[PDB]
DNA sequence: TTTTT
């Protein structure tokens, strides 16, 4: 029985003098079992003497400054546990989710100390895991900007700091640890109770593995969600309008779609309409024109000479080479006309939509009869499931090394493949999705304005009539209306301001309507702005240009990692 | 509005 710890680092500013001035670790299964030092030699010969498992929260930072320490003490990277080695996982765009140090072996039992990220398990904020788990936490942080010189004395105020850092995280991570929820990720932690519930051996039956050719070919039609906006609207201002959220998109998907299973069948040409295997891949070959007073639904996979993430209007001329889902191609079909068509070959599924219920109605329950931190978790539970599917086959990652500089530095590594869980079932979850927003938005077309994922925006405050019945504040796979606001401006997908109607409802500020409000709450949403950043942004200074240097980034540097007040832009 | 100091 492997013991498991909450680990955190506090460090150093300077780019020149970057060092843990702090630690702290605290037993995940003991809360009363914690340290706080001020020394990291002293940390790591802890580190090497437990045997256990660690969590940073964020390993990526705190990860950094372990491996200095590793390089500069006996240890180097090696490829599988050798005495005085350590492996590590990062896959190839920097994500950390583990540091395997190795001791040596004793007869058979490799004596070692992983290191794993927490927020691979609970990927939010402390100070926001703190709030929906309802769990203690100071307020105010701990002054950065304080010339600490080795052996600096911890004050009384910082050791709270700390150690309220590392019971926070231990808290929450000890909830999924008392429910099997002992993975390396909330994905496979959903993975998991979802084959509890159908038991492992109608999993192997159900969701068998494909060849690496099989793969690739149903990943050719796997998709994200649809993100769009309306030239129309772009960088204008305008004034009311409102929000529509579907309640739990993919949860809803998942709950009564018809979704594929078991071993495909490959066919050429035209699939032919078989009761057995209803779903089916198409590849096929054609040309397009977006039929008029229609939205975009196409996207040509980026980077090859179609402008990468934006929905075509047509095939201007080229023909298109595209692997579809039959959800994907029957929505092509009603906003397209298709010319010099070539079906190619495809793939039948059997389906059923049965699948994910049982799964769904019990983190359900939970979720609605619970509160805080259980809560959160089954909602967790609920909405990390969908991606598992839709494996990513090859990990293939970076490799540290002592770089030229006394820094940090990787490259890239060796060829490795993982067996792809069943892609298929991918395929049309994100495929069903956007069939959802996109039927919801073509509509309303006269009054659509943006689209993400499960929400449509649109001009005027009133309820469309097309959409009224499938409108409900909370029922599963319904529209919710979110809000309702007097003015907004999009310059570019996920980048947009809004000035919100709000109200009040026994003592607090909520979503409010032009009939009833007494507030205007402004908002903003830009892909990586800052509370700091958006202080700064209003409706005449928001425009495809706006920067600021206040976007901190890890600049590595010898002993670890630094943040460097950076520039931000909107591009 | 990836999340860390």
């Amino acid at each position: 029985p492997r013991k498991m710890y909450s680990c955190a680092f506090e460090t150093t500013t300077k780019v020149e003098d970057c060092r843990v001035w702090a630690y702290g670790y605290m037993n995940i299964e003991d809360h009363s079992e914690y340290k706080i030092g001020n020394s990291l030699d002293e940390f790591m010969a802890w580190v090497l003497k437990v045997q256990a498992d660690l969590y940073f929260h964020n390993l990526k930072f705190a990860g950094a400054f372990i491996i200095n320490w590793l390089e500069r003490n006996g240890f180097k990277w090696s490829a599988d546990g050798l005495p005085n080695t350590y492996n590590t996982i990062i896959s190839r765009m920097g994500q950390w989710y583990m540091i395997d140090i190795c001791l040596g072996y004793k007869g058979k039992r490799k004596i070692h100390t992983v290191i794993y990220d927490s927020l691979k398990k609970l990927p939010f904020p402390v100070k926001k895991i703190a709030k929906d788990f309802k769990l203690t936490v100071l307020k105010g942080d701990i002054d950065y900007h304080k010339e600490r010189p080795v052996g600096y004395k911890i004050t009384p105020e910082e050791y709270a700091y700390i150690k309220n850092d590392i019971q926070i995280i231990a808290e929450a991570l000890l909830i999924q640890f008392k429910q099997g929820l002992d993975r390396m990720t909330a994905g496979s932690d959903s993975l998991k109770g979802f084959k509890d519930i159908i038991t492992t051996k109608k999993f192997k039956k159900v969701f068998p593995t494909l060849s690496l050719g099989l793969d690739k070919e149903v990943r050719y039609a796997y998709r994200g969600g649809f993100t769009w906006l309306n030239d129309r609207f772009k960088e204008k201002e305008i004034g009311e309008g409102m929000v529509f959220d579907v309640n739990s998109l993919y949860p809803a998907q998942m709950y009564s779609r018809l979704l594929p299973y078991g071993e495909p069948i490959v066919f050429e040409g035209k699939y032919v309409w078989d009761e057995d295997y209803p779903l089916h891949i198409q590849h096929i070959r054609c040309e397009f024109e977006l039929k008029e007073g229609y939205i975009p639904t196409i996207q040509i996979k980026r980077s090859r000479f179609y402008k990468g993430n934006e929905y075509l209007k047509s095939s201007g001329g080229e023909i298109a080479d595209l692997w579809l889902s039959n959800v994907d191609l029957e929505l092509m079909k009603e906003h397209y006309d298709l010319y010099n068509v070539e079906y190619i070959s495809g793939l039948k599924f059997k389906a059923t939509t049965g699948l994910f219920k049982d799964f769904i109605d019990k983190w359900t329950y939970i979720k609605t009869t619970s509160e805080g931190a259980i809560k959160q978790l089954a909602k967790l539970m609920l909405n990390s499931l969908y991606g598992k599917f839709a494996s990513n086959p090859d990990v293939t990652g970076k490799v540290p090394y002592l770089k030229e500089n006394g820094a940090l530095g990787f490259r890239l590594g060796e060829e490795e493949t993982k067996d792809p869980v069943y892609t298929p079932m991918g395929v049309f979850i994100t495929a069903w999705a956007r069939y959802t927003t996109i039927t919801a938005a073509q509509a309303c077309y006269d009054r659509i304005i943006y689209c993400d994922t499960d929400s449509i925006h649109l001009t005027g405050t009133e309820i469309p009539d097309v959409i009224k019945d499938i409108v409900d504040p909370k029922k599963l796979g319904y529209w919710a209306h979110e809000s309702t606001f007097k003015r907004a401006k999009y310059l570019r997908q996920k980048t947009y301001i809004q000035d919100i109607y709000m109200k009040e409802v026994d003592g607090k500020l909520v979503e409010g309507s032009p009939d009833d409000y007494t507030d205007i709450k402004f908002s903003v949403k830009c892909a990586g702005m800052t509370d700091k950043i958006k202080k700064e942004v209003t409706f005449e200074n928001f425009k495809v240009g706006f920067s600021r240097k206040m976007k901190p980034k890890p600049v590595q540097v010898p002993g670890g990692v630094v943040l460097v007040d950076d520039t931000f832009t909107i591009k």
